[PDB]
């Protein structure tokens, strides 16, 4: 399966840090698929080049040049700037089916068979379960649905100032109808529901296969003990001490080759 | 229908406020259903007496009693009181099919239209989506049902020590079979998600059919100015307001025959 993959996103350095743990955790877990990612010319060069050696291809995305399809629509509505580089995910015609994954995730076992699944698969968003969490979905590239989806962007917008209201409101069948399209909640695990959510996740949170974190603190904002092999600190920080081994195991000696 | 009904608990005086707002909720939107209500010794006179008139029927359940079919299993389990009193929903066989609905519930439209969903349909829980909350649901009364409930309470118990995790651990297909049995979120919108979520709510939260008070904090915990016909005190005190306005209307004068 050359033609199938996993694609992130990062339009900065502190993102690319995710993407770059991400991209391991999917290779630590043996996919058989294509790893992508699509960048700004705002991420370093520093940081392009470690990209360049975790993921099959690198992609550069700049919505600010005049040239981009989607620039007319990030002058009607300059708020959705991540959100319009997120949409050329769809651009992607080398691929016939993806696995779109936020950078701020996390990869604990292999997820090969997302890839049984059809456009829009996505898991349910805590919160407001009858919309589907936009970190984590399976889609086919394609110029007509990437054109809608810019349609509906600039008539539109979105009702939460980010892509997931706009995906919704595009894949608005997800909630009443194929209850395949309903990913298992464990293929995007909000760390939220994580620490908050102790009975429930106490009894299924052992499966876990992909962790998000989905608060104002990410991964790379907290302070990784090397010694103890630990962050500094609330209740269950094992899938932060996770992403900060792979990080300071594979991702940090990478960096120093720059 | 008159082998149909919306089933309700209360084992003390102050869930019975909810019982007999949300009964009234009920028949202020004309269902062509039965009422009933689940009741224990602890339950006042007075109270018991509003109940006979808001309900079409009022059933009296003591597992206090070494005389009940989940005494048993409650000196087992102490702690599960209110779970196996609840279960007895699945002894009214007189019903063919019943929604279940929490004392802290509110009905803001009719929803008659949950009687054309089968055993076990239920809304998503906002927290751990791939469980469904146990507040609301369409289930069929059934004495092999209960019993087997019973065992399960017995050697297992509940994973959340409520019902709830009782509930999913026996009906355990319904996060990955049969959209149908994924009731709408706005049959049983958390009130959290309400005042939490803001941009999913202002999008879909007009059409809530059903609000459920899950806090800390019941509406019957709130003081409520009469004059100004509003709660005292956060974003959308409306549902609380409507509340109040069907209590201080139609039960409070209902309270004063006694
Ligand atoms: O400066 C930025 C911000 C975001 N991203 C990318 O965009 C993704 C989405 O943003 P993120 O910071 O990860 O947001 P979340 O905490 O995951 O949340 C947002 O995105 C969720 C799913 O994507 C929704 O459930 C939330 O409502 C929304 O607030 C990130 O993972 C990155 O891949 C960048 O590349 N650069
Ligand atoms: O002393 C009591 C307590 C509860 N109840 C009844 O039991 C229902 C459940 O309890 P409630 O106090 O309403 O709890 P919630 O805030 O709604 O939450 C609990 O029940 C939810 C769904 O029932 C689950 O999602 C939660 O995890 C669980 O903590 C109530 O509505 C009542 O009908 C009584 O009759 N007497
Ligand atoms: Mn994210
Ligand atoms: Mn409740």
């Amino acid at each position: 399966m050359t033609d199938q993959a996993f694609v992130t996103l990062t339009t900065n350095d502190a993102y690319a840090k995710g993407a770059l743990v991400l991209g391991s955790s999917l290779k630590q877990h043996r996919t058989s698929r294509r790893l992508a990612v699509l960048t700004t010319p705002q991420v370093s060069d520093t940081m392009r080049k470690a990209l360049e050696i975790v993921f099959d291809e690198v992609i550069t995305v700049d919505i600010l040049d005049s040239g981009d399809s989607a620039h007319l629509t990030l002058m009607k509505r300059p708020e959705l700037g991540v959100t319009l580089t997120k949409l050329h995910c769809w651009s992607l015609t080398q691929y016939s089916k993806c696995v779109f994954m936020d950078a701020d995730t996390l990869v604990l076992a292999n997820i090969d068979d997302l890839f049984e699944r059809e456009e829009l698969s996505a898991a349910p968003d805590p919160g407001w379960p009858d919309c589907f969490n936009s970190g984590v979905f399976v889609y086919q590239p394609s110029v007509e649905t990437y054109n809608q989806l810019l349609h509906v962007a600039s008539e539109q917008g979105s009702f939460s100032g980010g892509d997931q209201g706009l995906l919704n409101t595009f894949f608005n069948s997800w909630a009443t109808t194929d209850i395949r399209k309903h990913l298992p909640f464990i293929y995007n695990l909000s760390s939220i529901s994580i620490y908050s959510y102790l009975p429930a996740f106490k009894a299924f949170g052992a499966n876990a296969k992909v962790v998000h974190f989905l608060g104002q603190t990410k991964p790379w904002n907290y302070t990784y003990d090397t010694k103890t092999k630990s962050v500094r600190s609330m209740t269950h920080p094992q899938f932060l001490n996770v992403w900060w081994d792979i990080f300071t195991t594979s991702v940090v000696p990478l960096l120093q080759q720059f």
